[PDB]
C-alpha cells in the first residue's frame, strides 16, 4: 500500500515517482487525463469503484466515452476551464450514475507537476 493521503497538498509531487504499479498501491481512485480527457492512467482502486478495467480504458476519452454523466458544466466545465486557464485544484461530490448502480464519491481535481496532464482523484462518501 503506497501511503498518501487524499486531499494532500502535495500530492502532484508525491505522484510524479509513481509508474502504473505503484500507483495501483493507492488508497483512493487516480485517473491522469491529457487535455483533451483521454485517459493516460486508471489505477485499480478507481476500476473497484466503477467497475471498469483499467487497461481497457486507457486511451478512451473520459467525458465523450467512458463517463458521459460527468458532461456537464459542474465537472466537465470545470476541467475545461483548467486546462484553458493552466491551473486546476477543486474537490466536490458528484454522483457516478452511468451503466452502474449510482454511487456518490468526493472528487478532486488538480493538474500534475509535468506538462498537460491532470489528475482525477476520487473516494467513497
Ligand atoms: C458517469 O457517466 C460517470 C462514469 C464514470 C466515472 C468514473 C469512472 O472512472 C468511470 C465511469
Amino acid at each position: 500500500m503506497e501511503h498518501v493521503a487524499f486531499g494532500s497538498e502535495d500530492i502532484e509531487n508525491t505522484l510524479a515517482k509513481m509508474d502504473d504499479g505503484q500507483l495501483d498501491g493507492l488508497a483512493f481512485g487516480a485517473i491522469q487525463l491529457d487535455g483533451d480527457g483521454n485517459i493516460l492512467q486508471y489505477n485499480a482502486a478507481q476500476g473497484d469503484i466503477t467497475g471498469r478495467d483499467p487497461k481497457q480504458v486507457i486511451g478512451k476519452n473520459f467525458f465523450k466515452d467512458v463517463a458521459p454523466c460527468t458532461d456537464s458544466p459542474e465537472f466537465y466545465g470545470k476541467f475545461k476551464e483548467g486546462v484553458a486557464s493552466g491551473n486546476l485544484n477543486t474537490m466536490f461530490e458528484y454522483t457516478f450514475d452511468y451503466q452502474m448502480t449510482p454511487t456518490k464519491v468526493k472528487v478532486h481535481m488538480k493538474k500534475a507537476l509535468s506538462g498537460d496532464s491532470y489528475w482525477v482523484f476520487v473516494k467513497r462518501v
